[PDB]
């Protein structure tokens, strides 16, 4: 066995409030344990949408109640919030921006917008785009010319972390992550998948684009699963969401290209534990670790045990390496397939005192 | 009557070789003429494009033998020609790419297309970009990994002439051109044009983009017709290409918009002479005037005299103003609806020895 500190997912769906048959606060937190997970950051594509002071409120009670494991709650930009989130700001994760089209209501149909945010958002605070193909050097630009950082979440592209390899060598202060479905999945997949479960955003690259993620690793920041639970109904019905469940699958699928030397030990700790910490300025959480087991070779099947969405884009992919303990806080959490803190042992990290953003004082 | 410099626009699509029944040389330039235009720069997507030098080659001598007023080409980049053109990109009058969705092959797929394009034309010669909404914070992004100029041509709406705004306020090297259609038309002449004569890239804005253009006009630097002729057959038909002819409009119209007071003569003059000068390098023309009339007042017919397209979105608008004579190169080239110099009187103005572009010797 292998003792990793506690990892943290910083992009996660979890569904609750309003669409909760896919994933609720105590599912999707039992899906992160199960993945060898800690601390989640959940995204505000929700209903109602995390996009004002009250949405915020309601959604910290119902994590605080809900959760398993610690969290924090992201605040979602909207075409009519720029300039009022100032009050509660700080209690969120970061401010979520949807710059193209996708499972959310929230898309900003200007560059004024965007711009207005950068402007108001206090420039402290993280700030986080979804942001595809040229998307990703525009938004680049409006946080040049706002003088500020960005974060460029699920990076799929070539073209898209070649953009950001050549924004780094410039030294623009941007930062992102990356998916393990556009790291393990491709066009290929899709004969498998079918049209339906195939659908994500961005969509799963060729095999160049994978390819040039992995060449281009010293470029990516983070890994973070995307966990973006829909039931099958939806998934293989007329209108199909995009978005895969993905945190029972990411340790695992990372594992396994670990014991291939596709990466190192450090590599994955680094993305998956430092960065997601020095970036969105999350705690440490005290007396909390994962033990896995890297020799343990299974099959994945055709769904996992805890997320709601009941099916895996990965099914039957082989892998090596699995999570077999974790404990959070003194507690243990989860042992070989079973979680074993309830509903609401999860906090709020923000609101501990080494989790708020450290800021220069009143002017 | 007033005296008017030779005026220049820069965008012109005149549809030598490929596309003859639309326009060509001869009659493009004889609706320049007529239009109050001495020097007009031809956009490259004809048939066959020129994205190579043999093409350029074929468009040149097409241009020396059809063209009444004076003239420069423009190249155009491709998936497959950067880091091909530096032997003649000095000849042409600058480098064009299309950047979204229009009447085009050329558009590139990848912006670390647009990049490679930014790293290998020479660093002296003018860049134009067809960028639309947020395309136009992308490729700005561009400019500045590259350290380079670019130009932005027919801006439409109000998100980009205030990004453009933004972009110069931080001291940006970017300059752009707005079409007359865009400042005189808006999504009410819908109605009356019809889904297939109002085609056109970038669409028709809202009145308010119509307003923030005109709010904004200190942000523009050149005006330009953005010609671009198609038949009534083919506005009409099934497949309606985007685009409409302008060069026999454009003058009429911003000298109403002077009688008006919307702009001042000095307003016009600027960015129908003096920045298209200054921005793409172009000479002087020698004993070149244009002589118009302030007071006459008349209303645009259902086509205009000159341009193949044999329509025009401008019709039944009331103007004042009209082209009354042109002088070439101490030649009477127009008066009152007769053009006076034959096909093969215009030359190419980038064969001039005051026509290159200046640039720093070999290192
Ligand atoms: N990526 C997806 O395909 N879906 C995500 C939304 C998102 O991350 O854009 C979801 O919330 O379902
Ligand atoms: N603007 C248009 O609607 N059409 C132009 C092309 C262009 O300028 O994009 C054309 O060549 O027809
Ligand atoms: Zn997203
Ligand atoms: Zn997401
Ligand atoms: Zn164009
Ligand atoms: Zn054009």
């Amino acid at each position: 066995l292998v003792r990793l500190p506690g990892l943290i997912d910083v992009h996660v769906h979890l569904r609750e409030p309003g669409g909760t048959h896919k994933e609720d606060f105590a599912s999707g937190t039992a899906a992160a344990l199960a993945g060898g997970i800690t601390m989640v950051c959940a995204m505000p594509n929700t209903r109602p949408p995390i996009i004002d002071a009250p949405a915020l409120a309601l959604a910290q009670k119902l994590a605080e109640a809900g959760a398993r494991c610690d969290f924090a709650l992201f605040l979602g930009a909207s075409s009519e919030n720029a300039g009022t989130l100032g009050t509660v700001a700080g209690s969120a994760a970061g401010l979520k921006l949807y710059l193209n089209e996708t499972f959310s209501e929230l898309r900003l149909d200007s560059v004024v917008q965007w711009m207005e945010h950068f402007e108001t958002w206090p420039s402290h605070l993280p700030i986080v785009a979804h942001a595809e193909q040229q998307t990703v050097a525009a938004v680049l630009m409006v946080a040049q010319l706002t003088q500020r950082s960005v974060h460029i979440c699920h990076v799929a592209r070539k073209e898209e972390i070649l953009l950001i390899k050549a924004a780094k060598a410039r030294g623009l202060p941007v930062t992102c992550t990356v998916a393990p479905h556009h790291l393990f999945l491709s066009h290929d997949d899709l004969e498998r998948l079918g049209p339906g479960k195939g659908e994500v955003r961005p969509e799963l690259g060729s095999r160049q684009d994978v390819e040039a993620l992995w060449e281009n690793m010293a470029v990516i920041d983070c890994f973070a699963s995307d966990h973006a639970p829909h039931t099958l109904e939806e998934k293989c019905g007329s209108r199909p969401p995009p978005g895969f469940p993905g945190l029972e699958t990411m340790l695992p699928l990372l594992l396994t290209a670990v014991s291939e030397g596709r990466l190192s030990l450090d590599d994955l700790l680094q993305r998956l534990h430092h960065n997601p910490r020095r970036i969105f300025h999350l705690p440490p959480q005290e007396d909390t670790y994962v033990e896995v087991d890297l020799e343990h070779e299974w099959t994945i099947p055709s769904h996992m045990p805890f997320s709601k969405a009941h099916w895996t884009p990965f099914e039957g992919q082989k892998v090596k390496g699995t999570v077999r303990r974790v404990v959070l806080r003194g507690e243990v959490a989860y042992i070989d397939g079973q979680v074993l803190v309830p509903p609401g042992y999860g906090q709020d990290v923000r609101k501990w005192p080494q989790g708020a953003v450290p800021q220069l004082p009143p002017s």
